[PDB]
């Protein structure tokens, strides 16, 4: 069995290797990529999402979330707070304000120790969730805005049609804008740009072992447990490296630069957080190996997690049980 002890694997393909995406997923796989739960793929060196960020600022993130943090430094849930509309322009120069720039720090390590620390004291603002692509219709490789639909993988595996469309999204992010422990909505796999600006810090749970870390996070959010059989898909809870360890959880950590992919794979646990400014771009993708998690995938049915119209059609098909109950949740 290749990658036994799920590292967190990293390519460098060719760009004659970058050509076919499926193909290129199938041979990380091969190497064992997926038991880690994530992958970094560095792009060739011929390679560019498009020419220059330079004409990005009047990109309007509609509807910023303010991030505030309960709980204890190494483990906390967030809530999302809506503020007024601001321009990436203007998302950047506040990013970049003495309130909330990335503080002093040696190297990556120091900051993550920071992040740790003093998360939970500052209130970042993110720029999520916002529908659009970065890559210039002329990148032909990777082009996250160009890829087969999930829609179209299940009329090829299964045979079944069904409505919805699979698009990508731009997250904007400032230092301590934290993604929380979460799988993919129908366990589907993701993959992430980093276009630009400063790091993003990952951590990870090996998919063979995402159980482990659902049933610590029974014990760490006893109330949001009684409350949801399925409470991780709110994407509210943190946990730290240290608190996982304590609790012989496995995991890896990673740091995302800018021009760098990351693949995350079916059910695995991922959360992280943003070093500085940044622009990433991430779209969720399946493969045929998808399907079986498809499948199996848990559902929020107590309506706090309230997805896409894209997703009713996976539930309806892949998990006919559930439906009836899925859709009571999300209507
Ligand atoms: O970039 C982020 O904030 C979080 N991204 C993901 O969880 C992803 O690409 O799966
Ligand atoms: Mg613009
Ligand atoms: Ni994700
Ligand atoms: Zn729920």
């Amino acid at each position: 069995a290749q990658n036994p002890n799920c590292n967190i694997m990293i390519f460098h393909p060719t760009k004659e290797e970058f050509n076919d995406f499926d193909k290129y997923i199938a041979y990380m796989e091969s190497q064992g990529a997926h038991r880690a739960g994530l992958a970094k793929i560095i792009p060739p060196k011929e390679w560019k999402a498009r020419e220059t960020y330079d004409n990005i600022s009047e990109i309007l993130i509609a509807t910023p979330l303010q991030q505030v943090a309960s709980g204890r430094a190494g483990v906390f849930t967030q809530y999302h707070k809506k503020k007024k509309a601001m321009t990436v322009g203007e998302y950047r120069h506040l990013a970049n304000s003495k309130k909330y720039q990335t503080p002093p720090h040696q190297n990556f390590e120091d900051l993550e120790r920071k992040y740790w620390k003093n998360r939970i004291y500052n209130s970042p603002i993110y720029g999520a969730d916002i529908s659009g692509s970065l890559f210039d219709e002329n990148t032909k490789q990777w082009n996250l805005g160009h890829l087969g639909t999930i829609q179209d993988l299940l009329e090829k595996e299964c045979g079944v049609v069904i409505e919805g469309v699979n698009t990508p999204y731009l997250y904007f992010g400032m230092w301590k804008t934290t993604f929380a422990w979460h799988t993919e909505d129908m366990d589907l796999y993701s993959i992430n740009y980093l276009h630009l600006g400063e790091p993003k810090t990952w951590y990870v749970v090996p998919p063979e072992h995402g159980q482990r870390l659902e049933r610590l996070a029974r014990e760490l959010f006893p109330g949001s447990s009684r409350g949801c059989g399925a409470f991780l898909r709110h994407k509210v809870a943190l946990i730290s490296p240290t608190v996982l360890k304590e609790n012989g959880i496995p995991f890896n950590r990673i740091t995302q630069e800018a021009g760098e992919f990351m693949v995350t794979f079916p059910y695995g646990y991922h959360a992280g957080f943003n070093h500085g400014f940044n622009c990433a771009e991430a779209i969720n993708f399946a493969t045929p190996r998808w399907i079986d998690y498809g499948k199996m995938a848990s559902q929020c049915s107590c309506g706090e997690a309230r997805v896409t119209f894209s997703m009713d059609a996976f539930v309806r098909i892949l998990q006919p049980e559930r439906y009836d109950l899925w859709k009571r949740g999300q209507d």
